[PDB]
């Protein structure tokens, strides 16, 4: 298969057809993945029509966010480590949706079955906000300028899924195990590479996009060594900090010391691929609900 466009990242849309087998595509088209740190996966039409929109009152009702993540993020400029903080609270969509008017981006009681059949008319955030190039590039880029000045929380992992019960094609829960992040302005996930250097499906079921940066296969021993650079003391009794400790690092920096880095924007109905060796991170534009799993071609 072929793939359709780049942004440094390589862009897939797959036809129903072919996109049908999940573990046939991924295989006849993971010499691109192995090449750029991730891959993107838009969905064909056939396939968005299978979804259940807006979900039920019961799928928004299963919705819960356990232990919340808020992080503590210091560093001058580029560099930054992150100090993930303890949320011994817990909140449901309707309770998420309302947070995110706290952690919300610059310009320029107890609950019923019926709360949730009310919600969902309002599950959803005005997105064609996020349409605008320009307008993500400035968000992007006071992201970097503000790292250290808010405390973001991100919705931790946390089992589940709301993908149709009855759907087994590409079912991100069931593949022939998933996890729901709950995304807020601002929150970041470090650089890291999956446990045992997996695969994983990351997609945005809906809310604002993700950014995500991604570090070829190749440069992955020039970025490793770069980070021993800063950081000497974990270069000491570490052998692997890049997954015991969290560390965030732009790439507009990286870019000018010898390390490539791919970047793309992670879009509402779309899918995200990491693949075995390919560091990755980023973080959310706001308010949003992704679902992902870890998985194995070989």
């Amino acid at each position: 298969a072929p793939s359709e466009i780049v942004g440094g990242v390589p862009v897939f849309k797959p036809t129903y057809e072919q996109f049908e087998d999940f573990y046939a595509y991924c295989k006849a088209i993971n010499k691109y993945g192995m090449k750029s740190g991730v891959v993107k996966v838009i969905p064909p039409k056939e396939w968005k029509d299978k979804l259940d929109l807006p979900y039920s009152a019961e799928t928004l009702q299963k919705i819960k966010i356990k232990s919340p993540i808020q992080q503590h993020i210091s560093g001058n400029k580029g560099l930054f480590m992150v100090q993930n903080v303890e949320k011994n609270k817990t909140y449901n969509i309707i309770q998420w949706k309302d947070l995110s008017k706290d952690y919300v981006p610059p310009e320029d009681s107890s609950f019923n079955i019926d709360d949730f059949e009310q919600f969902r008319t309002e599950y959803t955030i005005d997105l064609s906000d996020f349409q605008n190039t320009e307008r993500l590039k400035f968000l992007e880029e006071y992201y970097w300028k503000t790292l250290n000045f808010t405390t973001p929380m991100y919705g931790a992992d946390t089992p589940g899924s709301i993908f149709p019960e009855g759907l087994n094609v590409w079912n991100v829960a069931k593949l022939p195990d998933s996890y729901l992040y709950a995304g807020l302005w601002k929150a970041s996930f470090s650089w890291h590479l999956e446990d045992q250097d997996l695969y994983s499906i990351n997609y945005i079921h809906f809310g604002a996009p993700k950014q995500w940066y991604s570090i070829p296969q190749e440069d992955r021993f020039k970025f490793y060594k770069f980070m021993q650079e800063q950081f000497p003391e974990e270069a000491k009794n570490c052998p692997e900090f890049l997954r015991h400790k969290m560390f965030l690092a732009s790439p507009k920096l990286l870019q000018e010391n010898g390390i490539r880095c791919n970047e793309i924007v992670h879009h509402e109905g779309e899918f995200m691929i990491t693949y075995p060796y390919g560091y990755h991170a980023g973080f959310n534009y706001g308010y949003n609900l992704a679902e992902s799993v870890n998985f194995a071609l070989e």
